[PDB]
């Protein structure tokens, strides 16, 4: 029911982080300033850092889900789930061994972004339009969304984060 979140978006995908965010990958985005859930700019607002790509709407487009904590990464080591679908409508959590920041190049631009390491089992990995997917982990009791996909390499991926932590300090 948190795969309902996960949804069709321009040429790859994207995840409701409550019923007025929207994140997805930059990259994979409808061009800037096109209609999107049958509303139109100026009924939402747009931020981004590198391809990490927010949509605020003033009205809610999701009534039937609450507010996800998003936080800006996570602790290395840390194993997350890629919530993965595809056209057919195939759901694959893939875990995720969440590691070192790094640098990537998309298409015209170097993004940089939390890498990690997709885990095998005893048991394929991501495609190029799995892009825009959410990586989430449990934080006890509570779901929080940490990125989107950004892509896989030529076992490890990387996800665009995004968010100043509530917590601020010192100047060294």
């Amino acid at each position: 029911s948190i795969w309902s979140r996960v949804v069709q978006f321009g040429t790859g995908w994207g995840f409701w982080v409550s019923g007025h965010v929207f994140i997805t990958a930059k990259h994979v985005a409808p061009p800037k300033g096109t209609e999107i859930f049958g509303r139109k700019p100026g009924d939402f607002t747009v931020t981004s850092s590198g391809d990490f790509l927010k949509y605020y709407f003033t009205s809610a487009v999701r009534p039937d889900i609450p507010a996800m904590v998003l936080e800006n990464g996570c602790q290395e080591g840390v194993v997350a789930s890629v919530l993965v679908k595809r056209a057919s409508g195939e759901m694959l959590a893939l875990a995720v061994r969440m590691g070192s920041q790094a640098a990537i190049k998309i298409g015209s631009a170097v993004v940089h972004g939390q890498t990690g390491m997709l885990l095998t089992g005893s048991n394929l990995g991501t495609i190029p339009g799995d892009a825009g997917c959410p990586y989430v982990y449990k934080k006890g009791n509570t779901w929080v969304v940490i990125g989107v996909h950004v892509a896989a390499t030529r076992n490890t991926v990387i996800a665009a984060t995004h968010g100043e932590p509530t917590l601020e300090a010192w100047q060294a």
